[PDB]
């Protein structure tokens, strides 16, 4: 190991700037393809996330064809109407007004998966909670989401669809599970607070109400 | 919604630095207490994470007492004994020589939970994959891991336990699930590559092997 400590004031500020201004983007994606170099940078950041037992359970399928985007978007529509019919009155009306994906518009999409069987028979750290491998994959997603913002690339996670329909589109095996579908593209503008808060779907919870001391429920 | 774009060369480098140099720390934690302000910043960061339907399913149980850390440590050991047992001969010995937690060393520990029933009867984006709320919570963890790195603070995830045991020690309800136990403390030395690689457990996988173009298995 080598010497380490806190970043400089400017370095820490750049770190919190990405964490604080990254948004989940749906409708602001610009049409320019992301350079090959920029993509390698984004995947690299993801590849450096931590992973249980250093399993590195992830795979990334790059999707850049209209044909594929169309099939995925339709799978979204089928699922989204279904989700829509799970609400009523004004909350349903409000649900149908939200943009929940940017699939056909984002010049790039990425389906991040988790190979449940990588790492051999037994994987360190996943001996007691088997979901840790999936969680590892999410860490890879956030690292990319954060790297993306710094590059001025908007990223949007889309989870509205029946998994099996997507695995069919991409040919993903049974031992591999989809963790996320991500829409990517440059942006020249972002919301300053979560879009769902601005559109009145749900507001930011008071952090002070979610922190306990020693025991659950104890402030 | 306002104008936005890529970070400056220096800001981008800072974000990538945290991403590339952060590690899972187990045995280098320092006894020095973290200030309440430093803890607010780390928690603030996590709370800036994305969350399905803006669910914000997380809660953070700060642990700072010797007695709690002792009970939690015993839990770890039992779990870890039965885990080591799952490896044979050569590998088992290697497993046993690894340090997989700094529960007793870390001056601060944080149990990050996910309330499966928050957000109402139905929660946006979580109508097809009921796991999206846990995934959201992992995003919170990764933001805290990254901010912590910039603060010169180390973070170590420990998942080798029998969850039911930890829930009982912290008095966590049935509708709430533990996503992660994070050990925290200042750190002045960090491995230059994942500790498990340096110790011969698993090497870094070749990213080129995990990226596909358009469909699974296609280069
Ligand atoms: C696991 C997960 C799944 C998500 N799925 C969707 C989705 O399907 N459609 C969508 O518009 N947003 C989706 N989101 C984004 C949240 O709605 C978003 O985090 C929040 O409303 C805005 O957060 P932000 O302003 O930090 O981006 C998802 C987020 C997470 C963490
Ligand atoms: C979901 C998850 C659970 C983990 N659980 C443990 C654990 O129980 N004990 C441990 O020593 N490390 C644990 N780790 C850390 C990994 O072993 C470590 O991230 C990897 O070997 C190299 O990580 P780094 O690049 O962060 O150093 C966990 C990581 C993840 C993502």
């Amino acid at each position: 190991l080598t010497a380490a400590g806190a970043f400089s004031s400017d370095e820490r500020a750049a770190v919190y700037r990405a964490i604080e201004t990254r948004r989940d983007v749906r409708d602001e994606f610009l049409p320019e393809p992301l350079s090959e170099e920029l993509i390698a940078r984004l995947l690299g950041a993801a590849h450096q996330a931590p992973s249980v037992g250093f399993m590195q359970p992830w795979n990334f399928v790059l999707v850049r064809q209209d044909e594929t985007r169309e099939k995925v978007w339709q799978a979204f529509q089928r699922a989204n109407d279904e989700a829509a019919e799970m609400f009523s009155g004004e909350r349903q009306a409000k649900y149908r007004s939200l943009k929940l994906e940017g699939i056909r518009k984002a010049p790039l999409s990425i389906c991040v998966t988790c190979d449940r069987t990588r790492g051999g028979a037994v994987v360190l750290g996943r001996t007691h909670n088997p979901q840790m491998d999936l969680y590892s994959t999410v860490c890879a997603v956030q690292n990319l989401w954060l790297a993306a913002r710094a590059e001025g690339v908007g990223v949007g996670w889309v989870s509205i669809f029946h998994e099996s329909e997507i695995k069919a589109i991409l040919g993903i095996p049974d031992h591999v599970e989809i963790v996320a579908w991500l829409c990517l593209g440059f942006v020249d503008r972002l919301y300053q607070e979560p879009e769902l808060a601005a559109k009145g779907w749900r507001q930011r919870l008071p952090l002070e109400d979610l922190v306990f001391e020693e025991g659950w429920g104890v402030r």
